[PDB]
C-alpha cells in the first residue's frame, strides 16, 4: 500500500508533507528577556515539569528562520524553506535539570506548523513580521551600538505582541533560555473513542556574537485570558544573534506511566 | 497540569487550538467526475480498501465551507468559520460497501487543515479559487442553465489543477462520490524511536438541488509524479451544489492487529 | 493611428498594450452586501467634504459598507479565473448634496487586491488595502445563516495586523427600498501626486444597470476600533441604525465632471 | 495657506492629510539584491522604449533582479513597524540611453506590498502585484549558504498562483564593480489612466547617496515560464550571463523631465 513519513501517504512515499528528521535550521532572532508571574507560569507546567531555579525567568522570542532535510533539496526554493516564528519560553526544569517550556508558538508557513505538533510545539499560525539589520544606507538599524529591532505579532487579525530591542554591545554569552532544552508535551486528539513530556535532541548549536540591549515588550487583547496571564510584570535585557542547530528526533522524558 | 482538547495546553482549556466534536459544515461546491487509470487508483488504497465496483471512477473537488462547533460560537467572526478546499475522490469499497478514498487535499486555513490531519484526511495548503453563482448584475453565472463554474488550485506558487462545469439542469441525483462515507488513514509521524484505517461518522447529511452539465478537468505539473498518476483518462459530468453535514467522531474500520 | 513606443490603458505600457495592468472601462460589477446605517457628528463629516459638495439633507446620516465583488471587462473574459475577478472591500460613506442633488461621498475605502485597489484611485474612489471578511448566507447545513428573520451576519476590517471596525446584521424582514446610500451618485475626488516639481477634479462615477436583489433589513451593531488614525475616529457612529443584507449589481462606463474648479 | 476641502498627499484625504496612503518624498531604501544579467533580442527590448529613450550602447543588455528592501520617510517613521515598512520586488532591466547618457529602463516590476505598489505608478515604475521569494545568506548552520565562494541564492516570482520567473546565482568572488544595469539612472514614464474623457512624460528617477557593498559575482541562472503573456515572452533570455548578490541603498527624492513631448 502507499508509504510515506507522514500524510498524504503515496506508492512511492515523494507526496509527504514532511520529511523525516534530521532538520538543519539557521535563523536571525529578536528576543526579550522578561519577568513573569511564577504561579501563572507554574500552571503552564505539566506533571513532571517543575519551576526553575528561577521561577519568575522568561522571554518573548520573534525568529526569522531557513529550514532544510540533510540533503539541502528545500534550500533552492526559498519559499519552501522560510518562515517566521514568535514563541514564549517559561524556564523550568526536569529531574534537576534546568529546561525552557513553550506554551505557545505561532508560525507562518503550514509545514513547520504541522512539524511543530510531531514535536509537541504548541503552533498555530499568525502574521509574525521582525526588522533586518541594514548594512548600507538609511532605512534601517546596523547591527551596532544604537540599533534598534522591532518584532509583532497578529493573531486573526488582531495585534497581540509588540517587542523592540536597542542594542548597546556584543557579547559570547547566549541568552539562558534559547540555551537549554525544550520540553514538549506530545499530544494529539484521539478521533475514535495518553500524552508524554519529550525534549527534543539537537546537534551542532551555534550563536552568533550576541548583541545586548535595552528590552520592551507589550501584550495586547486578542488571545484570551490563559496566554494574558503571561504578560510581563517587568521588562529585561533584548538580543540579538544568529542561531543554528540540528533536530535529530525526540528523546522519552516521561509517558507518565 | 494544564488541559486542552488540542495544542496548546493551557489551564483553562481555552486556548486550545481546534474544539472537540461534533463540527457543522456548510458548503458550496463545485465537482467535476471523472475516469482515473484503475491502476493507480489501487496504489493509493491502503490494505482494507479494495478497488471500487467501478474501479476508474474518481473525482475533482472544490468547495468553499463555514463550519462550526456545536454552541455556533465560531459563525461570529467570518475570519474564523471559513476556509477554502480541494481534494480528488477515488471510489473503493470496505467489507464490500461502496466508500470513497481522499488520496490528496488542499485547504487554506490552518485550523482545518491541522483538523485533517485528525480525521487521517491528508490535508496540505494551496490557494484555492472558486466561482460564486449571482443573482444581480452581470458579473457571474446564475445557477440556471448555461451557468459556467471554474475552480482554481496553486501550491506553492504554481498552477496545479484547473476545473470548469457548464450546468444545464438541475436534478435530486447526488453525485456518487460525495455520497458515501470517507475511509482515511489515521497515522502521525512517530517522534521518539501504527496506520489505522477510519471512517468519519456523520449525520444531517443534506444536498440542495444539484445543478448538473458538462465538466472539464486539467491537471498541471507540480506536484510530483505520484500525484500525476491520477490525472484524468477523460472527464464526465460536473456538478454545482449545496451541500451539508456534521462530523461527529470516528469509528474505527481496522488496526491491522 | 500614429502611434510610437510601446502603449497601455494603463501601466505597463508594452508593444501591443496587452500586459497593462488595468482594462478600459466598461466594467461590470455583481456583489454581495452587509451594510450598517449609522449617525455620525455632521461637523466631523463637513470636513471631509470638499468645495462644492454640501453636506447632505441629513447631514448626520452614514454607512459602513462591507461588500465581496465580482467583476468583469465588457468581454466578461475576467470571469474564468475566480482569483482574478474577485475582491472584497469596505466603504464608509457620507450623505451629501451636488447642486441640490443627493450624493453619497466615500471618505475612505479598503480592499484586499491590487487590481481594484489601483483601478479605485482612478475613480478617485480612496481604496487602501485590508483585510476583510465578511459573513455568507448559506442554504443548507448548520454552519450559518438563512436570508431569513433572525439570520445574522457579520463583517470585520483588519489594517496593518489591527482590527479596526467591526459591523453585524441580524435581519428581520425582506423590503423593496434599498439603503438610500446606496442607491444615489458617488462623488470622488481626482487627484494623484506630482513626482515633477495636484490639479483635483470632482466627479461622479457614472453607472447604468443598478440592481438590487430584495433587501434583507433589521438590527444593526458597529464598532469602530483605534489604527487608522484620529481623522478616521473622528467619523465612528454616535448612534447604530438599521442594517442590510442584498446583492447589488452596476456597471461603471467613467467619470462625470462635477468640477474642475477653473 | 487657503486651503478648504480636506487635505493630503494622497488619497485618502482628510482634514488634517494624516490619513493619506503615501507620505511625500525623500524616502530612503535599504535592500538586498539578488540580481542576474543577461542578453535580450535587441528588436524586441527596443518596442519598449518610448520616444526618447534610445538603444543601449550595448543593445542586447538585459537584467532581471530581485530585491528585499526596508524604506522609511525622511523621519524614520515607519521603521519602527516593520511590517509597513518592507517589500520584495523583481524587476527586469534594459539599456538604454537619454541624450546620449547611459540609463535603464524598466520595462516590468511586480512588489508584494500596496504602499510601495501605488507609489511606483507615481514615480512611473510599472509595478503590479505577485508573490516574490528570495534567499537569505546565513552565517551560522548548515540551512543556507554563506556570501562566500560557492555560496548559491535563489529568486522566483509567481503572478496569479502561477510560477514565471526563476533565477539563481552561485558565487565565486567579491568585487568593488556594481552591475551596469543597477548604477545608472532609471527612465520611466509617466502617464495615468484619464476617468473623465492622457499625456505621457518621460522622467528620470533622482537618487542621492547611492551605496553599494561589496559585489559578490558568479554563474547566473535565469528561466522565464509562460503566464503573463506574449509581450513580456519576447524579453526572454537568449542566453544567460553573470549573477550578483549584494546589499543597495539610495534616496529617492522626484523626478527630472527627461521629455514632455511638447
Ligand atoms: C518548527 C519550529 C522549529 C524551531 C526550532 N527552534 C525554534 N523553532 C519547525 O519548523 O519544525
Ligand atoms: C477539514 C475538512 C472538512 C471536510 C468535510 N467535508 C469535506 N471536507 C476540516 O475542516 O476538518
Ligand atoms: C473599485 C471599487 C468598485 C466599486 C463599485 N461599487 C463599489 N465599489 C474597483 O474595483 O474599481
Ligand atoms: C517602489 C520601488 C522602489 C525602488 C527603488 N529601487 C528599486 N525599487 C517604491 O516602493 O517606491
Amino acid at each position: 500500500g502507499p508509504v510515506g513519513y507522514s500524510l498524504p501517504l503515496s506508492p512511492t512515499g515523494e507526496s509527504a508533507m514532511l520529511t523525516p528528521p534530521p532538520w538543519h535550521f539557521s535563523g536571525e532572532v529578536v528576543m526579550v528577556d522578561y519577568r513573569v508571574d511564577p504561579d501563572a507560569a507554574r500552571r503552564f507546567l505539566p506533571p513532571g515539569l517543575e519551576p526553575g531555579a528561577d521561577p519568575g525567568a522568561a522571554a518573548a522570542v520573534f525568529a526569522t528562520w531557513q529550514w532544510c532535510s540533510q540533503d539541502g533539496a528545500e534550500l533552492t526554493d526559498p519559499g519552501r524553506c522560510q518562515f517566521g516564528e514568535f514563541l514564549i519560553l517559561l524556564s523550568c526544569e526536569f529531574e534537576g535539570r534546568p529546561m525552557a517550556r513553550c506554551p505557545y508558538a505561532w508560525v507562518d508557513q503550514a509545514v513547520p506548523m504541522m512539524r511543530g505538533w510531531v514535536q509537541g510545539m504548541p503552533k498555530q499560525f499568525g502574521v509574525i513580521h521582525q526588522s533586518r539589520p541594514v548594512t548600507v544606507g538609511k532605512a534601517g538599524s546596523r547591527l551596532a551600538p544604537g540599533g534598534r529591532f522591532d518584532g509583532a505579532l497578529s493573531v486573526h487579525g488582531r495585534r497581540v505582541v509588540e517587542a523592540s530591542v536597542t542594542v548597546d554591545r556584543s557579547t559570547d554569552q547566549p541568552p539562558a533560555l534559547h540555551d537549554v532544552p525544550l520540553a514538549h508535551t506530545l499530544v494529539f486528539p484521539e478521533w475514535v473513542p495518553r500524552p508524554r513530556l519529550v525534549a527534543s535532541e539537537v546537534s551542532d548549536v551555534e550563536f552568533s556574537p550576541i548583541w545586548t540591549g535595552s528590552g520592551d515588550l507589550t501584550f495586547f487583547d486578542g488571545l484570551g485570558d490563559d496566554f494574558g496571564a503571561l504578560a510581563p510584570l517587568e521588562v529585561g535585557s533584548g538580543h540579538v544573534f544568529s542561531y543554528g542547530e540540528t533536530l535529530h528526533g525526540g528523546r522519552l522524558l516521561s509517558d507518565y506511566s
